[PDB]
């Protein structure tokens, strides 16, 4: 009695392995793993056994493979004694001998075709599977992996891979069938009621986890997300705000992103790129004309910038959707004393932007790198205070840029994921402008709020288990930031959730 | 064979246990950990034995303890029969009879004296120890509880609590005598180099990590700290900087801290906590002099207030320790127009720390309570850049007031556990002139760096077992947040590790 591991690299949603008589991607990495899951062996004198079907005997080029014992399972192959490291066997069932006789077998790995798969999990032979998923979908297939069975549940999920431009996963499948600390923590918070400082951060319940099963591989890096919500869903505390929409918050939180392998821009829900790009080249520009942004069909700030709202927070004098000193006006023309969105500005205040960039190439090992857009004398003239508060950027020894991003208030189903891709562009946009390539994004969040409008939404996000990150890629390296143009982004292998409608709170 | 526990709350240091014939202090939340931990149990048709000393038989009034058979050691009281809940015995083996026979009882716990521990763990009958330590040294002992053996490595370390301004610890130890997960991130990482984030933050070796015995209980929030100690340690790249001496520095990091029931200062080094308050307070004034630190004889701002070093940064016009406009001065005057430290600044610039306590009793929910350094304009006047830059502040629903703090530059040897103490007592007088109870302190670290003089200081100080926290108290209520002085505090239960000297890099 052994183990037994499907092996298997398949497409995200389809779930497609093959197509005439070849893999429908060229990834080394994949087949580098592949050759390290099937030699790991914890016995120098047993070998690995290799259960795989004619046809994908034939793709391999009907060859060995170092140190393992390759098993065919057809009913034609003549069952040659001469290659010691092949062995051809009529059916799967009396393939699975190993189990009983042949004591110099370790593990067994599953790794043929579609008709292999099928049977191997039909007739219920499998213990373990690795999946990989790969991000490629508008291809043609004609052999495709079965879907899983209710009966294995995911304990790992890698985070995500990039090569030639194809992103994938790494996941583990497995047959679901010192408790002291536990019990001492349990009881010292039985005592303490809010005093142990764990209550007032509970673990999330199971009911308002992700992928629950997957509690020690949560590698995934959009877990940074998913698991934030869960946790201002277990201890958010009831509090009002400036809007009439309660919501549940909680205090001192923090995600981190991989950007040199993927892009992160959440899967579990559709995310509208295009408005986030308008609007963080609006800020690159130095530009507080909302029209600008609505002409370009992007209305996101449209709710703080009707004449309503701005007559109402005491800036009735102002124009239509002249939204003040905000985000981007600090950046380009810091204490720049502000009058009107028509006014030219080019010379007054300080151009944080442009020092920033002078700065990260010209002495990257600085510790100063620091782009803010909190200004208190200019704090009443805005339309609504700077959220993505401070910023900071790191140049690693082998020159890529990491950037930290302190935000004062994030809206968990709005702005959060506006929030990561908008500052993850900005990275990369910079990253580009110095020379350098995108490190990684960690984003430092101190009110941590769910508007209790969308908890039904946000809820139904927690119930989709992720996908791996899509690629993001410029098209031309431009001389001055600038000059980013929205024709200039491709966005590779994002194959969402639908989209989720969530209310914005004005 | 069942196990054994030995259930002790004793000093932190001298190891005190009792003094004539009653315990030296009174802990209702440590006598409710004993009746939780002794009642513990899987069946309930068995009760447990708690054997104890004839002195300590006597300690608890000679009566019994509900759901629990106690079994008192003694050569002198007679073996009655009446009470079924006591039973005496003559010596400490003979009551080791449980373990062959008597299957009624499930665990066993030696709670005597110090002739009944001594010989329970000399007699090697010990598998567990539950110690409370707790923060009370100079008072009178005459009984103490003998030194763990080394055999047992400690498990667990709570998080410090208080009682009537007493702090105390709970530590479990221990008698030392899924792998696919782990396997299938190992070969990830053989395959992508730094290409799988993981890889760039590497779990600590154990060779670096404090006190590596204690693996899933590192709740003691020092441990907040002592693992960022070992994490830049093991990730830091070797990295050049302004000053001559080169550091190991790492990108995005945090660390919580508990006010509620402590204070987080540094027990595994002695610290100067005058000098920090003296330092929080001058900035609280408003103060840019750094010979008014020198007075107080507090010399931190020596460093960058020498002629050289500002002659050497080209501000050879400034005075001696005139510092410019750098913390407190954008504190109380930001955007002020900034001469000399002699001038009167009162009534320039804007007050962000009036504006700070005006909205945090006037609007707690709000979500603005932020006090910035960063100030691009004055940047170039200051002898030094603001580290800690940017503090928000927030007001739970139970009138607790918890403080986030972005840091841009972080040494781990000097600044840092400074910096967690000035906002710790910054926290604490918010908290008491706006009528709060101190809450949680979160520190959001940038470039956390280690000083390459400072590497053999630092592993020392990763050698020493964190000790509870200690209690800090005002002992005045002050109309205005600038009426603190250093008399008005108490530190109560301090008893740090010997002071290390590390030399501050110019
Ligand atoms: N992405 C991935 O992880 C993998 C993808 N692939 C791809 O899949 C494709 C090929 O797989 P697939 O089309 O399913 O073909 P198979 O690899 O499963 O091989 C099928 C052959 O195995 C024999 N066989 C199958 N079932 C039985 C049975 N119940 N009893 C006896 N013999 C049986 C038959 O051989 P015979 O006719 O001689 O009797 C049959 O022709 C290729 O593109 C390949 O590259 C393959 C492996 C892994
Ligand atoms: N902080 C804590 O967790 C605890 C503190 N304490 C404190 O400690 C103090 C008391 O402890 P302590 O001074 O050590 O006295 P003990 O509680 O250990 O009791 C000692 C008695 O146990 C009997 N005894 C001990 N060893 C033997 C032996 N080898 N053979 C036969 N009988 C033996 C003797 O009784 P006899 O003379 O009758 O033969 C002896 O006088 C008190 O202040 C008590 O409150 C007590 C428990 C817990
Ligand atoms: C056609 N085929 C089937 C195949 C391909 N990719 C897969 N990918 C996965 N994740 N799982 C599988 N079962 C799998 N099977 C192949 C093709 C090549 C090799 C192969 O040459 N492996 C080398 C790997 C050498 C390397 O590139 O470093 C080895 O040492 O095993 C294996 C299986
Ligand atoms: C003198 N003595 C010995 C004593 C005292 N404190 C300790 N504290 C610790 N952590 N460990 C011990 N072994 C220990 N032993 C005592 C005194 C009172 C009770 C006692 O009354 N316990 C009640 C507690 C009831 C309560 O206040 O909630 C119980 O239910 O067990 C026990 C032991
Ligand atoms: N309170 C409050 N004030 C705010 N002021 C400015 C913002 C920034 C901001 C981000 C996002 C949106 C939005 O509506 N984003 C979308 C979400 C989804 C989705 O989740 O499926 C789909 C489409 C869109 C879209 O607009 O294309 C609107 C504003 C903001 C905020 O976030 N909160
Ligand atoms: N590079 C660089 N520039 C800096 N400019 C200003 C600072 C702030 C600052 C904090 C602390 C000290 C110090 O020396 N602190 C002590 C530490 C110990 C100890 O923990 O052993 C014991 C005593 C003292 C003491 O002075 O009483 C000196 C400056 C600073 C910095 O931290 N780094
Ligand atoms: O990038 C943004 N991210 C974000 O989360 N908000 C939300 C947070 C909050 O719901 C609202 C501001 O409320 P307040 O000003 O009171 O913090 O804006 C706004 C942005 F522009
Ligand atoms: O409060 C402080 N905290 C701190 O960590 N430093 C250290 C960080 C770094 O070692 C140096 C700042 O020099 P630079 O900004 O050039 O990195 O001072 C200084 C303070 F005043």
């Amino acid at each position: 009695e052994k183990n037994v591991s499907i092996v298997v690299a398949a497409s995200v949603l389809s779930s497609g392995i093959g197509i005439n008589g070849q893999l429908p991607w060229s990834i080394s990495e994949d087949l580098k793993f592949f050759s390290k899951i099937t030699n790991n062996k914890c016995d120098s004198n047993k070998k690995n056994a290799l259960i795989m079907g004619r046809k994908t005997w034939d793709s391999i080029g009907r060859r060995p493979l170092k140190n393992r014992i390759i098993v065919v399972i057809s009913s034609s192959l003549p069952q040659d004694e001469a290659d010691p490291n092949v062995v051809v066997f009529r059916n799967l069932e009396d393939s699975i001998e190993n189990l009983m006789n042949d004591d110099s077998i370790e593990n067994i790995f599953v790794c043929g075709g579609e008709s292999i798969y099928r049977d191997a999990l039909k007739d219920n032979f499998v213990d373990r599977i690795y999946l990989t998923r790969v991000a490629l979908e508008d291809i043609e297939f004609d052999t495709y992996f079965p879907e899983i069975p209710e009966t294995f549940l995911p304990v790992y999920m890698s985070q995500t891979f990039c090569t030639k431009n194809i992103s994938y996963d790494f996941m583990i499948f497995e047959k679901q069938e010192l408790k002291s600390i536990d019990d001492t923590v349990d009881l010292l918070g039985e005592i303490f009621g809010i005093r142990k400082m764990g209550n007032r951060h509970k673990f999330p319940k199971e009911e308002i986890y992700n992928t629950p099963s997957i509690r020690f591989g949560r590698e995934h890096y959009e877990f940074q997300y998913l698991d934030l919500l869960s946790r201002v869903l277990e201890n958010g505390a009831y509090r009002e705000n400036r809007t009439g929409i309660s919501t549940y918050s909680i205090f001192g939180q923090m995600m981190r992103f991989d950007m040199r392998e993927s892009f992160p821009l959440l899967t579990t829900k559709k995310v509208a790129i295009r408005s986030i790009f308008e609007e963080l080249i609006w800020f690159i520009k130095g530009d507080t004309n909302g029209n600008h942004l609505i002409e370009k069909k992007v209305y996101i700030w449209s709710g703080n910038g009707s004449k309503e709202y701005l007559e109402r927070i005491g800036l009735g004098h102002r124009e239509e959707n002249d939204l003040g000193p905000i985000y981007g006006f600090q950046w380009r023309h810091y204490n720049g004393e502000y009058k009107t969105m028509h006014d030219d500005y080019t010379g007054v205040g300080v151009d944080q932007l442009a020092k920033l960039i002078e700065t990260l190439k010209n002495n990257p090992k600085d510790r100063r790198h620091i782009l803010t857009a909190w200004n208190p004398s200019a704090l009443s003239q805005m339309a609504l205070p700077p959220c993505h508060v401070l910023s900071q950027y790191y140049v690693t020894n082998d020159n890529c840029l990491s950037c930290n991003l302190y935000q004062r208030s994030c809206d968990l189903g709005l702005g959060s994921p506006f929030n990561i891709a908008s500052y993850a562009i900005l990275t990369m946009m910079l990253a580009q402008v110095c020379g350098y390539e995108p490190g990684e994004l960690a984003i430092f969040i101190g009110d941590a709020h769910i508007y209790e409008n969308h908890l039904t939404q946000l809820k139904e996000q927690l119930s989709r288990t992720p996908r791996p990150f899509p690629q993001l890629k410029f098209k031309r390296k431009v001389e001055n930031i600038e000059d980013f143009k929205w024709e200039d982004i491709e966005l590779i292998g994002y194959y969402p959730y639908p989209t989720i409608k969530m209310d914005m709170a004005v």
